């Protein structure tokens, strides 16, 4: 296939460091995979990763800690809104359970095109999550201590995204983005990636014309932008020219970004795309050891301090 | 001075291209001096260029005859939507009488921060105009015939955003593109090029949350981007990377458009900005014959016979 394929990776700015450990590893079960530094201009913020075993495509979770910048982003609606996580059938329980014995407390449980979910919140930023019971899922969970096999999450269903114009989003998810619209209920539109047969390739559109728009910008509380797999930079580059072609002139220059080659395209729904290549997570760290080595970036060789700056304020354990 | 400095050009797309003759030149008074062809994917598509005498910033007017793909826009409230020229103080009267005279109705003068404006159409594309009495406008005017150089516009005066997201584009337009609010009346928030003293180098932002999108995409009867002088591609690289720094990562590579340096960012407000380093409309042609010689692109090597499509039914007189 020359398209893109799937969900890749989702982008969130939250509060602290620990914050997220606290939440991706100890209560999510997903194994820590790795984590960086950069210098945003004032301050040092981390990078983190969050996966399956090997940062597969369609469960990878970054993150950046913004609590350190005074920012604090508004929820609205032209971006990403609720994240889902694949549960196993029958497993409900034992998450809202093992969910709420941290503290963290759900919601209403319902059912959504005929599977049952739950939502809650990252305890530290708020930004909302979903664990969705997907017999139809396959895929090989992560196994953490945290969260024991038979229950453990195994990647992302769906991303959800509030949008104020659907016709033209759905334009663009059909034409430009190798997506169709497989289901509606309500204002809710479900888009798959076309032909697919994988886990991990739904994005639903709510169309909420009436709400204010969120924040674009890098702010606490915020899914930045959803990244789309790809499989190699032709398709990528493809993918731009023709989306060029029809009018987005604003799709980015190709970025590496560590562990993956991105491009980036806002849609008209308000939502910040990525077409993703992927670079793997072990090129730069023993497979065994993922996480525990702290990459800082070169801008940092002038200004070793903030590097210490760092480790204490948001200190990771 | 070291950001982006005033207008640039402004880039819509329109029906036919003898249309835009009939207007920019018989019309409003403005050099054909440049056009080009290029292939979009189906078929030939002129792009025009249109100024005063040698395509100074802040009177560059470019087009995309569209009217042979079938798609025409939608007029709506994520775009630019008026574009404003600066005619002499006094002046309205005539360019009335000499619009009327062209069969092009014109509507209720008014009144905009104390001068005076009509607005009107685009005859063959529905694109809406102004002319307004700008004493503070001391630019050169071009001495074609049709407009005596008397009541000639000298250039652009401001252009007419419609926005949802009026707080968000107000941050923008300070803190990433150096304008500043000077006014407001009603729903018209006025900005300006910090500092600045020259004229082309105002932006009204209309405020209007309720009204639906309107087309991104190339399609007749819509503004696709407007564009902004800035001194070099240094200044230039550098706003992409403070742009992006603070989330907005879909900020275009610096592309090449022929007569001048090009990089893209959707802004909060939804619309389109570039920002434009100059390369002259006469590095590619006689000062003496600007606009006479087709420059058709290398895509049409293959397929010579697209160009003579072009010619008979987009003819040009
Ligand atoms: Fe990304
Ligand atoms: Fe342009």
């Amino acid at each position: 296939t020359n398209h893109i394929t799937s969900l890749h990776h989702i982008t969130i700015c939250t509060g602290t460091a620990q914050g997220d450990i606290d939440f991706f590893v100890k209560v999510m079960g997903q194994r820590f995979v790795k984590r960086t530094l950069f210098y945003d201009g004032s301050i040092p913020i981390y990078h983190l990763y969050f996966a399956d075993e090997l940062g597969t495509p369609g469960t990878v979770m970054t993150t950046f800690p913004t609590r350190r910048t005074g920012q604090k982003g508004r929820k609205g609606s032209n971006q990403f809104t609720v994240c889902t996580y694949a549960i196993p059938k029958g497993s409900l329980e034992w998450w809202i359970g093992h969910l709420n014995a941290h503290g963290i407390a759900t919601g209403e449980p319902g059912t959504r095109f005929g599977q049952r979910y739950v939502g809650f919140q990252h305890p530290d930023c708020g930004i909302d999550f979903e664990v969705l019971e997907d017999e139809n899922d396959t895929r090989q969970p992560y196994d953490s201590p945290y969260v024991p096999i038979e229950h453990a999450q195994r990647g992302f269903h769906s991303w959800t995204a509030s949008v104020r114009e659907l016709e033209d989003m759905d334009f663009f998810m059909e034409n430009c983005w190798n997506f169709e619209k497989i289901g509606e209920e309500g204002n809710r539109h479900r888009y798959r990636v076309k032909g697919t047969t994988e886990s991990g390739t739904i994005i639903d559109l709510l169309h909420e014309p009436d709400r204010r728009q969120g924040s674009w910008t890098i702010a606490e509380g915020i899914i930045h932008h959803g990244a789309f797999a790809v499989p190699d930079m032709d398709i990528q580059a493809r993918i731009k020219f023709e989306t060029e072609g029809v009018g987005f002139t604003d799709f980015s220059d190709r970025k590496n970004r560590g562990y993956f080659e991105s491009t980036y395209v806002r849609t008209p729904g308000g939502v910040m795309f990525e077409a993703t290549h992927s670079l793997g997570f072990t090129h730069d760290e023993d497979e065994r050891s993922l996480g525990m080595d702290l990459k800082v970036s070169p801008q940092f060789d002038d200004k070793k301090h903030l590097i210490e700056q760092a480790m204490e304020d948001d200190p990771i354990v």
